[PDB]
């Protein structure tokens, strides 16, 4: 009596002769339901009243028939429309302990999701953030641009390490440009590292991608076993749709893992990405995988932050422009005559030529291997020398002519209606192939630092082993064999502690025990003294760490006084000779403890250490008025502080043959940056040697150069520029470990997994 089940066809069987051939609109004889039931149902991606039961029709988009749940053909909201059953968003949420797969999901698949562009809105993305796992803000790595930061989240790699540095690019060694416009795009040269997709499939697992930067791309000369080529003609139902097909391939052909990239009338979009999120779910509920599949989503709320009248101009700096300029938020400059000119253009130039030429300069301009340590932004020939840190809000042009997502999970590896800490992207690889089983290949994430988003962690962290044990330095004498020029007119059995003694200061300034040396045949001895515990490297001839615990406060440096240290070879130290630009600095600080006499134990040839003129400026006013502030705020600190050896900058310790600038005429190295680690108490009822709960931490990895350019002092007291700098070189403890081969906190009582959480914080400013 009705189209039901007779969509156009000779048929005159109605209500009262009603039709359903194509014909009957014209005509007027539809029945009813003819629209509904033949033309709107091959066009939609959803069942309804007049399709559940329906006669399988050939054009339709998706199906209703009583046969699609066999056939796998069937809407995403079949089961809750023709078979009435709870829809996934409604439902309550999961607390599936263990993975709930079907027969042949021997592992849960892995599906990586990105967005960009409050519940009520967006139901379905906050059933996950209810019921998941979601971080506060994902902190994204330099330059803070989407394409690098996706490459790096399936890489693990730094930009500088896997290749993608900015969406434009040119390598001198190709002698190519890389565009996201240009087929260059497309070249497996420019992508370096091993995305997460490879990994698992060099590993036995398939991979698929329906989009993602790279994926579409032969990197290291194989693409995922099922890919899509970028285009955003696809609707989003229809992506869905694919990938809920590849979840019904055979076993055999069956991929694990996934990646899918998306990206007033805002609402309305975000919806529809929504609506696409609610039919993966659907999708997977109606297959059994809602319990199985681990899904992480990612959503950049960052936002265009930029103005025409927030804009540097270089016509404002230069009278003549005749470089290059990549422009933008994270600018580069280089030479017009590429390649040939590339090497021998002035770089540093061009940094001196932009350095404090207005007070209200909205940029820093920067030769890469003096920008902060924590960016890992240099170490690559895309990497042009010259680099401008520019203002947040702000831009830099030729002439006048970011990322921040938040990380959601789901799943049954995952933990349940948790909120976690703020974290790095380049740590998400490892968690990707601890969520697959596979080894991941190797990367800058720290293994175990996210251990904390998952049920049952695959990768249990252990503690790096020391691969130099200390020795010598014993006291032998409390005269000295050779003096070394020293002079103090005004003792060394101070330097002479006792088991007891001894014991005593690693107690106080080894809360946390000992740096470990991870570097192998480094000679080092430690050196114990009431105040202090320091590290010290023969070969360098200076301390490559010192440790202190800074009491929380209630006096100046003893004058023209230092001698040979009674426990050190003369042929292993450092003289007052060697010095007369560069001099002489005290890594520890002589007056920050004790009494007149405590101050003998630091006036020794153990605690020089290097400094440029300027640099000594910095240091003594950071030790003499800002340490005691902080020791103030954080009731007592534990300060490591040494010198960082980092020429070829490539993020990691130097190894000797690296070393290219030391004191003239003598063979102890200059250190191209130092480190300060400030290591207090979370809980600031307790001092930092008597810490039961988490540290805080607070590390600076200054560069030591010649003159302060970049803090532009003209004229101004240390009171209103060193902190500033200081601040501006913050690092994680983990950037230093590697700077440096030094292991910190090996003896805190708490899991290698939530140490490896602290070595990895970076604090905010
Ligand atoms: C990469 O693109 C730049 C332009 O963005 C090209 O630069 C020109 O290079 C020649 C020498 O090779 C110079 O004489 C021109 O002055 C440059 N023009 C500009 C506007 O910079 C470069 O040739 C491109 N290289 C490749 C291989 O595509
Ligand atoms: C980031 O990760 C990669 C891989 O662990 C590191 O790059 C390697 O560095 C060493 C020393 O320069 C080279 O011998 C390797 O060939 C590099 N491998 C790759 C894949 O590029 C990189 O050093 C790490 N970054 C930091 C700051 O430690
Ligand atoms: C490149 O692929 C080969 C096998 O095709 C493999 O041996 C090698 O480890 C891969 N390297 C990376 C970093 O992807
Ligand atoms: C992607 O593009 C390449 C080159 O245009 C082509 O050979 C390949 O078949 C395409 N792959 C897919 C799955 O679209
Ligand atoms: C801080 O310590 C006090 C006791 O000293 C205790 O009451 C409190 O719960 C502690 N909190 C944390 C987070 O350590
Ligand atoms: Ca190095």
């Amino acid at each position: 009596g009705s189209c039901r089940k007779k969509c156009f066809d000779s048929s005159h069987r109605g209500l009262e002769g009603c039709r359903c051939d194509s014909g009957c609109t014209d005509r007027g004889d539809c029945c009813w339901d003819f629209e509904d039931t033949c033309v709107k149902s091959t066009q939609i991606w959803t069942c309804n009243s007049f399709r559940c039961g329906e006669t399988r029709l050939e054009a339709a988009l998706c199906s209703c028939a009583d046969d699609c749940l066999q056939r796998k053909d069937c809407c995403t909201d079949y089961k809750a429309v023709c078979q009435g059953e709870v829809p996934w968003v409604t439902e309550a949420c999961a607390s599936s302990q263990e993975p709930q797969c079907p027969e042949g999901f021997d592992q849960p698949p892995v599906i990586l999701f990105s967005m960009d562009g409050w519940s009520t809105l967006l139901p379905n993305i906050n059933k996950l953030k209810t019921c998941g796992l979601h971080s506060k803000y994902m902190r994204a790595v330099y330059p803070t641009k989407t394409f690098p930061n996706h490459y790096t989240i399936v890489t693990g790699l730094y930009p500088e390490s896997h290749g993608i540095i900015d969406n434009n690019m040119y390598d001198v060694y190709l002698n190519k440009n890389f565009s996201l416009s240009s087929v260059e795009k497309s070249n497996p040269a420019w992508w370096s590292g091993q995305p997460i997709w490879l990994t698992a499939m060099y590993q036995g697992l398939k991979a698929a991608s329906y989009y993602w930067p790279g994926s579409d791309v032969a990197v290291n000369g194989s693409f995922p076993n099922i890919y899509r080529n970028y285009s955003n003609s696809v609707p989003y139902e229809s992506r869905i749709a694919t990938l809920l097909q590849w979840l019904d391939l055979p076993k055999a052909e069956r991929p694990s893992f996934y990646t899918i990239y998306v990206e007033a009338g805002v609402i309305k979009a975000l919806q529809l990405v929504d609506d696409a999120f609610g039919m993966l779910m659907e999708g997977l509920k109606q297959r059994n995988l809602h319990n199985c599949v681990n899904i992480i989503v990612l959503a950049d709320h960052g936002m265009d932050q930029t103005s025409c009248d927030r804009v540097e101009y270089m016509t404002d700096y230069f009278p003549e422009i005749n470089f290059y300029m990549y422009q933008g938020p994270a600018p580069r400059i280089r030479t017009r005559n590429i390649p040939q000119d590339f090497f021998t253009f002035n770089s540093e130039e061009i940094v001196r030529d932009l350095s404090c030429r207005k007070s209200d300069q909205h940029f820093k301009p920067y030769l890469t291997p003096d920008l902060p340590k924590r960016l890992h932004y240099a170490k690559n020939v895309r990497i042009d020398k010259v680099h401008l840190m520019v203002d947040r809000q702000w831009l830099a042009y030729r002439n006048k002519g970011s990322m921040e997502a938040i990380f959601l999970a789901h799943g049954p590896s995952f933990k349940e209606k948790t909120v976690i800490e703020p974290f790095e992207n380049i740590e998400v690889y490892n968690l990707l192939c601890d969520l697959l089983h596979i080894q991941p290949a190797p990367n800058n994430g720290s293994h175990g630092s996210l251990n904390h988003l998952l049920k049952a962690p695959f990768y249990q962290p252990s503690h790096a082993e020391e691969l130099s044990k200390s020795a010598g330095c014993g006291f032998t004498t409390p005269l000295p064999k050779d003096s070394l020029n020293c002079s103090c007119l005004a003792v060394n059995q101070r330097l002479n502690l006792n088991r007891g003694e001894v014991s005593a200061t690693e107690k106080t300034n080894l809360p946390f025990g000992r740096p470990r040396v991870i570097q192998k045949n480094k000679d080092h001895c430690l050196l114990y003294h009431r105040e202090y515990v320091s590290g010290f490297g023969k070969a360098m001839k200076m301390p490559m760490w010192s440790s202190y615990t800074v009491p929380k406060p209630g006096p100046p440096t003893v004058p023209d006084c230092l001698r040979a240290d009674v426990r050190v070879d003369p042929s292993e130290s450092q003289k007052c000779s060697f010095y007369l630009n560069i001099d002489h600095g005290f890594l520890y600080p002589p007056a920050i403890k004790g009494n007149n006499e405590s101050q003998y134990d630091a006036l020794i040839t153990s605690n020089l250490v290097p400094m440029y003129k300027e640099f000594k400026k910095m240091w003594d006013y950071f030790h003499k008025v800002l340490l005691i502030k902080y020791a103030i705020e954080r009731n007592g600190v534990n300060v490591v502080s040494g010198p960082i050896f980092d020429y070829n900058y490539d993020g990691h310790f130097d190894a000797p043959d690296e070393i290219t600038n030391y004191v003239a005429g003598t063979d102890v190295p200059v250190p191209t940056h130092y480190f300060v680690v400030l290591t207090s108490c979370k809980n600031k009822t307790h001092t930092p040697d008597s810490c039961p709960g988490w540290l805080d931490v607070l590390p600076f990895v200054v560069p030591h150069r010649p003159t302060n350019v970049e803090s532009c002092p003209e004229n101004k007291a240390e009171d209103l520029w060193v902190e500033e700098r200081f601040k501006a070189h913050i690092a994680r403890v983990r950037d230093v470990e590697l700077l440096t081969g030094l292991d910190f906190y090996q003896e805190k009582t708490q899991p290698v997994s939530e140490i490896l959480q602290l070595k990895t914080y970076l604090p905010t400013f």
